């Protein structure tokens, strides 16, 4: 079926939970043996969210190459993304090592450091220009260059220096600051505006490594971001945009990381975002 009318048909019939459970039943199951080794317990935020072995990002280290991060490679859309958990106190150095080694331009953050009164990820970037951060375990230095605070999101320019070689690179930090503590946003308008700002920066484009996107577990809000982006790109590429099937795209992405889209409300919000976004692209 088309999307917008499949949408109203699920709303009128109140069957979002049944649609979402079908997706969960059909989703791929691949091994995640490296994630479960005992030496990696303090590298995982949640015991039930792990990268598959076949698609995990490897650190360029011979001691321990593990990070909770996955490469999502979308062949027809010609886009790639790295989805990862919010960094932990003992993985902030690994996080920036990955950004460096994978040649990423942008980092997309969809959570606040504290939500619901608890810490959802480490304070992994500097908050003042004159107070830079040094990660001694991976030999990197990170400096805040500039910060632009808007009503729904903040954009930061950061400098990452590889202290071994003295090479430097500019990284863009795109921080969506207004996702509600419970549920999903009422309108997708500010989320779409944010997505378009990431696109306009070059961070999603083939001349760079894959964008790094995270929330707390790296599957829920993060899944919504890449699912909406890929679906809108396919609608631009194909002769028949109404052939784009959001459930099929989601199942394809779940071949690369488990659990993408965590609730039926997140699934409904993803439909809403693609539907509204497709009108703005044209008119
Ligand atoms: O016809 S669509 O599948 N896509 C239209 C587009 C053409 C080019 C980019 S987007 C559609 C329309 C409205 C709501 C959902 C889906």
């Amino acid at each position: 079926m088309e999307m917008e009318k499949e949408f109203e048909q699920i709303d009128k019939s109140g069957s979002w939970a049944a649609i979402y459970q079908d997706i969960r039943h059909e989703a791929s199951d691949f091994p995640s043996r490296v994630a479960k080794l005992p030496k990696n317990k303090n590298r995982n935020r949640y015991r039930d969210v792990s990268p598959f072995d076949h698609s995990r990002i490897k650190l360029h280290q011979e001691d321990n190459d593990y990070i909770n991060a996955s490469l999502i490679k979308m062949e027809e859309a010609q886009r790639s993304y790295i989805l990862t958990q919010g960094p932990l106190p003992n993985t902030v150095g690994h996080f920036w090592e990955m950004v460096w080694e994978q040649k990423s331009r942008g980092v997309v953050m969809l959570n606040r450091v504290m939500e619901k009164g608890s810490l959802k990820c480490a304070q992994y970037w500097p908050q003042k220009e004159e107070k830079e951060m040094i990660f001694e375990d991976t030999n990197l230095k990170l400096t805040l260059i500039s910060e632009d605070i808007k009503s729904y999101y903040t954009v930061r320019q950061l400098e990452l220096e590889n202290l071994t070689t003295q090479e430097t690179r500019e990284i863009l930090h795109f921080h969506y600051t207004t996702w509600p503590d419970f549920g999903v946003p009422e309108s997708p308008a500010s989320f779409l505006n944010f997505l378009f700002k990431v696109r306009e920066s070059g961070s999603l484009s083939p001349e760079h490594g894959p964008v790094v996107v995270h929330c707390s577990a790296g599957i829920g809000r993060s899944g919504t971001f890449c699912l909406a982006d890929t679906c809108l790109l396919l609608m631009d590429k194909r002769k028949d945009p109404s052939s784009v099937d959001i459930k099929k795209v989601l199942l394809e992405m779940r071949k690369f990381r488990m659990g993408l889209i965590q609730t039926a409300d997140q699934l409904r919000f993803s439909y809403l975002a693609v539907i509204e976004g497709a009108k703005f692209i044209m008119g």
